[PDB]
């Protein structure tokens, strides 16, 4: 599972559950090409998915939305990457 590039940002599709919601939700890691050595910011989205495969496809769409929203809207997320 190689990372896919997006607007110059790398995406790491995957799935993981948080103990805060004890549920499975789109979990992916984004790394910037200019400075990927910076702490990664896990991507998440308000929703739940029983299937891990569904989380992988959603994580890719969420990562793009979070990266795009971060540059436009100040949702404070990839601030460490820039």
């Amino acid at each position: 599972m190689n990372v896919a590039h997006y607007r110059g940002y790398e995406i790491e599709p995957g799935h993981q559950y948080r103990d805060d919601i004890r549920k499975y939700v789109p979990y992916a890691l984004i790394r910037k090409v200019g400075v990927p050595d910076r702490t990664p910011i896990p991507t998440t989205y308000p929703e739940f998915y029983d299937l891990e495969a569904d989380a992988e496809r959603v994580s890719i769409a969420c990562a793009k939305i979070i990266i795009d929203s971060h540059l436009d809207r100040h949702d404070q997320g990839l601030a460490d990457l820039g």
